[PDB]
């Protein structure tokens, strides 16, 4: 699709047998969800922004889906104020910024 | 231009005749620079981040280029991390999320 910028570039997600929605995020390194459960191995991260830092733990090897484009990858779970796919996701699914 | 996103999608903007780097955010409502001097009188914002949330100047109708693309508007200044171009010069430059 082509995404519009007039509004927050929201989508819905499907993870961990979960439907959530989140946005998309060009400026974001990684992808961060909030409070979730999630299978297998995971280590403890400190991830900045506006604000300053906040734990979360690290999942790897994660599938998701969105819009209907499959993805694995590293997915982060802790106390954002909102779900954000990061780069390391929409690389994935061929997303680019265009003007 | 078409962006990918591998890596940062960061881009030389300029602003009161001078250079700088930023990062073009589309998880970002606003934008927010670092430390600098703007012209005019200011308005007090409040703004959240993954971290919290920091106090700004919002300086408004402050013309600023793009990727060398032109736009006037609303810049925040204040202590972030980096940098942010958000959407509201992101719809202004013709800006696009495509997959
Ligand atoms: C650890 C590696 C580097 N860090 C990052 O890559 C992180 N990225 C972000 O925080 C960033 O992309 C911003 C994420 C989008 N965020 C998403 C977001 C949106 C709302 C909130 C929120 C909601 C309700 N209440 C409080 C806060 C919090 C985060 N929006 C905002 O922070 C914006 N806020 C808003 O737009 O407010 C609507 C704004 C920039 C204007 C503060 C901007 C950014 C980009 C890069 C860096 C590091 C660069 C040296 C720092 C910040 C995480 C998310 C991956
Ligand atoms: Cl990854
Ligand atoms: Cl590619
Ligand atoms: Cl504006």
């Amino acid at each position: 699709p082509q995404i519009t910028l007039w509004q927050r570039p929201l989508v819905t997600i499907k993870i961990g047998g979960q439907l959530k929605e989140a946005l998309l995020d060009t400026g974001a390194d990684d992808t961060v969800l909030e409070e979730m459960s999630l299978p297998g191995r995971w280590k403890p991260k400190m991830i900045g922004g506006i604000g300053g830092f906040i734990k979360v733990r690290q999942y790897d090897q994660i599938p998701i889906e969105i819009c209907g484009h499959k993805a694995i990858g590293t997915v982060l779970v802790g106390p954002t104020p909102t779900n954000v796919i990061g780069r390391n996701l929409l690389t994935q699914i061929g997303c680019t910024l265009n003007f």
